[PDB]
C-alpha cells in the first residue's frame, strides 16, 4: 500500500496511478540498510527496497533546470514513441533480423534539447513520448561531477566487497515522462537502482520464471526482453504467462532497488505523477566458482540456454538457423 | 529386381523373402570395383555395392562346420530374442534409464554352444531367435588368422588411404538367422560390409532423414537407433516418418555395400534364407577440416546435435534433466 509523505503532505501516490495487468503480486520488502535481513537478501540474490542508503542524496535535488545548467554540453540518447512501451532493442544485432522494425526512435541530442522538445510536447498538447537513457560520463560539468562524488560509494564499495561483484560497469541516467513503461526484461548485471524524482512501481520475477516470460531469441535484437505483450497477452502462444507471479514495490526519491542479476523487471513511471528520474548501478556478478555445486541455481539455467543458442547459431554460420536445428533436435524425441 | 546365379541356378531369392515396408525405395547401383563411379560414390560419401573387390574371398568357404574347427575357442557374444528385431543397446548407458529393459538378452558362450543352442531350437521347432555378434580378435584358430591374412588388404587399405580415413577399428563377425532384422540406426564410422553367406536386405536413408526417423536421446541406451517401429509406425509420434525414403539393395556371398558414415540403415536376413554370414570393417573417419566449408553437411548438423546433448547432460550433472531444458529453449521462442 502506499506510503505517506512527512509532514502530513499525503499519500505520495494512489492506486489509481499503477496500470493493471494479469498477473498477482506481493510485495518486496522495504528494509533498512542496518536491517541484518536487508543484508541476508541481497547475500541470497533476492530484491530488496533500502530505504536509507543515501546512496544518491546529492542528486535528490536533481530537476531539468539544474541538469540543464550543469550536465553540461554533451550527447544524450532520447528515445521516441507513439506508445507507452519503450521496449529494448540492440541495434548491433539488427543485421541478424532485417525483419525487425523498432517502434521507439532514437535520437541523439543535447540536454537542452531534450528539455525543449519535452516543453514543445507539453505545449502543444501532444501524445508523443520522449525517455532520455544516457550513461553518465566525463563530459558532465562540474557540479554534477561534485555531485556525483558525493554519492554514498563507501556504502556501495563495501557491497560490491562483500558479494565478491566485478567493477562498476557502468551508471544510466533515466529521464522518463508518466506513463512510461520499459517492458519486463532481465540483465546479465547486478543493479541498484536508485531513485531520484518521481514515483517507479517495479514488478520482478525471479529466473525460475524463465517459462513463463518467453524471451526472444539471443540473437534477436530484443534478446532478454519478454516476448509477452503485458497490455493484451496471447496465451495461445504464451501460455505459462498465465502462471506468472510477480513482486512488486513502488520507489520514490531516495530508495535503491537492489534487482538481482537474471531477476525479470518491468518499470513504470506512475501516471500523472511528473517525470521520473532514476540513476542506475551495473556490476558484473561474482565470478562463476571453479567447483560447481549442484542443484544449479535458475540463472545458471538461463545461462546455459544462453550459451548454447550463441554456440549454436556459431557453429551453424547463421543465427536464422538456430531455431530449425533445435526444432529438429526435439521433435519426437525430447517433447 | 532379383540376381540369376551362375550355371543357371535360378534366383538367389524372390521378391517373397523381403519383409513389407510403409516407404519407398530406389536401388543402391551395383559396380565394379573398377567402375570410376563407384570411386565418386564412395567419394561423395554415397551408398555402393562392389560385386568384385574379393574383400574376403577366402571366407566364402565359411559355414558352421567350418568355423567351429578353426575358430578357436574364445568368447562369443550370442543375442536372443523372441522377436525378429534385434535391437542395439549400449549397456554401458543403461544406468542413465534404469527404466528400459532390453528384448535382447546377451549370453556369451563358445561358438560350438552357439552352434548347438541353434540345433536345439531347429530340433525342437522353435522359435527363440539367435543372433551372433562378436569382433574377431587374437583368439580364432589358425586358418581363422590363415583366411584374414588372405582378405583383399591392397584395396581396402588404398580405399583408406585415398579417403583420408583413420585406421580399422575392428572387424565384427555377424550370424544371424533367416528372418533376423537389426532395426534402422547410424553409426559414427565408415563401413565396408562384406557379405558371405545368404542374403541380407539393406535399407539405407541419408544422414538429412534425420527428422524423418527419430533416433532416442543421446543418453539412452539406443543411442542412434531409430524408435520408429518399422512394422507399426506411429504416426502421431512420428508424423515424418511418413515423408522416408530408402534407398535398398539384396547383397549375397561377394558382394561388399559402403555404408557411409551417418547413414541410417536397417539390415535383414532374408526369410526362409538360411543362416546369413557377414564381416564388417569400421574405419575412423576423416578428420575435421580446420576451415569449415559452409553450407555444412547434414551430418555435420547431427554432429552439432549430439554434442549440444552431450555437453547439455554434463553441465546438468543429469541426462534426465537434457529434455526439459530444450522444451524450456524452444517453447514459444523458437516454434
Ligand atoms: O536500471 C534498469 O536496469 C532498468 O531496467 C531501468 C529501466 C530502463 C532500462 C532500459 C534498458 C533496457 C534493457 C537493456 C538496457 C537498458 C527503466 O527505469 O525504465
Ligand atoms: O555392420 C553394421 O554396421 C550393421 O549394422 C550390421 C548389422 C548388425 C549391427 C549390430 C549393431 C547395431 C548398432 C551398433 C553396433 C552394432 C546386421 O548386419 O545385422
Ligand atoms: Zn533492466
Ligand atoms: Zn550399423
Amino acid at each position: 500500500e502506499p506510503r505517506e509523505e512527512a509532514g502530513a503532505l499525503g499519500p505520495a501516490w494512489d492506486e489509481s496511478q499503477l496500470r493493471s495487468y494479469s498477473f498477482p503480486t506481493r510485495p518486496i520488502p522495504r528494509l533498512s540498510q542496518s536491517d541484518p535481513r536487508a543484508e541476508e537478501l541481497i547475500e541470497n540474490e533476492e530484491p530488496v527496497v533500502l530505504t536509507d542508503t543515501n546512496l544518491v542524496y546529492p542528486a535528490l535535488k536533481w530537476d531539468l533546470e539544474y541538469l540543464q545548467e550543469n550536465i553540461g554540453n554533451g550527447d544524450f540518447s532520447v528515445y521516441s514513441a507513439s506508445t507507452h512501451k519503450f521496449l529494448y532493442y540492440d541495434e548491433k544485432k539488427m543485421a541478424n533480423f532485417q525483419n525487425f522494425k523498432p517502434r521507439s526512435n532514437r535520437e541523439e541530442m543535447k540536454f537542452h534539447e531534450f528539455v525543449e522538445k519535452l516543453q514543445d510536447i507539453q505545449q502543444r498538447g501532444g501524445e508523443e513520448r520522449l525517455y532520455l537513457q544516457q550513461t553518465l560520463n566525463d563530459t558532465v560539468g562540474r557540479k554534477i561531477v561534485m555531485d556525483f562524488l558525493g554519492f554514498n560509494w563507501n556504502w556501495i564499495n563495501k557491497q560490491q566487497g562483500k558479494r565478491g561483484w566485478g567493477q562498476l560497469t557502468s551508471n544510466l541516467l533515466l529521464i522518463g515522462m508518466e506513463g512510461n513503461v520499459t517492458p519486463a526484461h532481465y540483465d546479465e548485471q547486478q543493479n541498484f537502482f536508485a531513485q531520484i524524482k518521481g514515483y517507479k512501481r517495479c514488478i520482478l520475477f525471479p529466473p525460475d520464471q524463465f517459462e513463463c516470460l518467453y524471451p526472444y531469441p539471443v540473437h534477436h535484437p530484443c534478446d532478454r526482453q519478454s516476448q509477452v505483450d503485458f497490455d493484451n497477452p496471447d496465451y495461445e502462444r504464451f501460455p505459462n504467462f498465465q502462471n506468472v507471479v510477480g513482486y512488486e514495490t513502488v520507489v520514490g526519491p531516495g530508495d535503491v532497488l537492489y534487482i538481482p542479476m537474471y531477476w525479470w523487471h518491468h518499470i513504470e513511471s506512475l501516471l500523472n505523477g511528473g517525470i521520473t528520474i532514476t540513476v542506475n548501478f551495473w556490476y558484473k556478478g561474482a565470478p562463476t566458482p571453479k567447483r560447481i555445486e549442484y542443484p544449479l541455481k535458475a540463472h545458471q539455467k538461463v545461462a546455459i540456454m544462453r550459451n548454447i543458442e550463441k554456440m549454436l547459431g556459431e557453429a551453424l554460420g547463421n543465427p536464422q538457423e538456430v531455431g530449425p536445428l533445435l526444432n529438429t533436435m526435439i521433435k519426437g524425441r525430447y517433447n
